[PDB]
């Protein structure tokens, strides 16, 4: 059997429980899909949010603006990340960036790590 | 005059010498552009790079995929930042990460500040 690759129509689990949708990838490699929340220590959980990206190989990047029609966070994170498949299941190894509205200066740009698993 | 701020169709100029076009911002806030890059140290410079991301209010994020008909460098840079009026004069203040592909570890990720300033 196989492990999930890095597609459209994909769907990606990290440690805290959230959860990556990616519905599509244009021939450019543009990626869009949707987002849930599901991490302690931050609000905008349980409803999904937009994202829009790019994939260059193993490697992509993917960002979420924290607005829908039920909660706004006033924020939008970045991952920066890269593909890889270990211990029978594909992965999608991060590093994140999330930037608040009316920030003035770049110390308060939040950073973390998150590994999304396949499934 | 007052500042450049966060609009469709504006420019903005970094310290090496980059440029970022904002081509469209949609009511949702989501953006397109393209990016210049003229950075010492880094390929892929002076040709048009494609540009997607998302504006909140002052927060900004975009993101170049370095692959376009002239040359490839195999990777993708994210700026996440915010703007600033500094009295008439408009800046994008932002911190990038820089993924290869191939990647096999987070320490491969470059790391970066980069101030845009407005420009004509
Ligand atoms: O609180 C906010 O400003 C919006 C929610 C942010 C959730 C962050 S995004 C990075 C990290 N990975 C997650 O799955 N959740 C947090
Ligand atoms: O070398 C590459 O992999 C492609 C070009 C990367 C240029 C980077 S992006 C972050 C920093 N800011 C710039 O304007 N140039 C560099």
């Amino acid at each position: 059997a196989m492990a999930q690759e890095l597609t459209a129509m994909s769907a990606w689990v990290n440690q805290d429980g959230s959860t990556l949708y990616i519905n599509s990838i244009n021939a450019q490699g543009e990626l869009t899909g949707s987002y849930i929340n599901r991490a302690a220590g931050f609000a905008c959980q349980n409803s999904p949010y937009p994202v829009n990206g790019w994939v260059f190989g193993t490697a992509i990047s993917f960002s979420t603006k924290w607005l829908n029609s039920v909660e706004s966070c006033n924020s939008i994170t970045s991952w920066s990340g890269f593909y890889i498949n270990t211990g029978g299941q594909g992965k999608i190894s991060t590093l994140w960036q999330l930037v608040v509205n009316g920030s003035s200066s770049p110390s308060q740009i939040l950073k973390g790590q998150d590994v999304f698993s396949q499934t």
